[PDB]
């Protein structure tokens, strides 16, 4: 399954810590992002599910690298790394229509996933990278905090399209806020009984009066009361 011997590896520097990654060469060639080691067997498997899944919005991979310990996956370069990094750095500088257009690229990757029957179970903006021209891509999404968990997810662990679907609604709400902390501060039982109890996640200064209602059906107690990706990516793209 795509196997990279370690010596047509080189490794630059480090980007990121979460999983170690380094900015690196494959081949001394293409520039790699080096994802260094959860199980060994889950790893490898994480990589297989993504390489057979082919969209503009979804990372992709060159290959990974097996034999010798740490065992890694060798990732496309991401320009401008994480989302959720990205959105705090250059906080202030981000147009309304750009926030926006942010959202359609991960809706366009988890509306493709949707149609594959492949649940992300982790969509949040640190799970989401930023590339040329600031194109959004869906990362880790081949995987089998409560803060992006739906409540049926929290509650009884019932994992589906529409428990992605209530997780967008936080990255658009992340998104339309710059990187702020969703329920900053606050304890995993603090946020289980404050969305029990109705409360959700406050309108951000530059998220309009549709965008927040989008955020809110993407927020609805019933996963069968949420729209699918598929009518999400129509109802984004109306109103821009
Ligand atoms: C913006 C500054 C810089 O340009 C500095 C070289 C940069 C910084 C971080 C990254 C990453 C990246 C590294 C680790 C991350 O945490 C998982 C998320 C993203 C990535 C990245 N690109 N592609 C992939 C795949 C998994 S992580 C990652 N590219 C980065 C680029």
């Amino acid at each position: 399954g795509s196997v990279i011997d370690p010596s047509e590896l080189t490794f630059v520097q480090e980007i990121g810590s979460g999983g170690l990654v380094h900015l690196g060469y494959w081949l001394n060639k293409d520039k790699v992002a080096i994802k260094t080691i959860m199980s060994e067997e889950d790893f490898i498997e994480e990589a297989e599910v993504m390489m057979k899944l082919s969209h503009p919005k979804l990372v992709q991979l060159y290959g990974v690298c097996l034999e010798q310990a740490p065992i890694c996956l060798v990732f496309e370069f991401m320009e401008h790394g994480c989302l959720s990094d990205y959105l705090r750095t250059q906080r202030g500088l981000f147009a309304a229509e750009t926030l926006l257009g942010m959202c359609l690229d991960v809706c366009e990757g988890m509306a493709y996933l949707e149609e594959a029957c492949v649940i992300h179970r982790d969509l949040a903006a640190r799970n989401c990278l930023v590339g040329e021209n600031q194109v959004i891509k869906v990362s880790d999404f081949g995987m089998t905090p409560v803060k992006w968990a739906s409540p049926e997810v929290f509650s009884f662990s019932r994992y589906s399209s529409k428990s992605d679907v209530w997780s967008f609604g936080v990255l658009m709400w992340e998104v339309f806020s710059e990187g702020k902390i969703p329920y900053e501060n606050r304890s995993n039982s603090e946020v289980v009984e404050d969305i029990s109890t109705g409360f959700r996640l406050y309108k951000p200064r530059l998220a309009s009066t549709h965008v927040y209602q989008i955020m809110n059906h993407c927020w609805k107690e019933r996963p069968e009361d949420r729209p699918a990706f598929s009518r999400l990516l129509r109802q984004l793209a109306e109103i821009a």
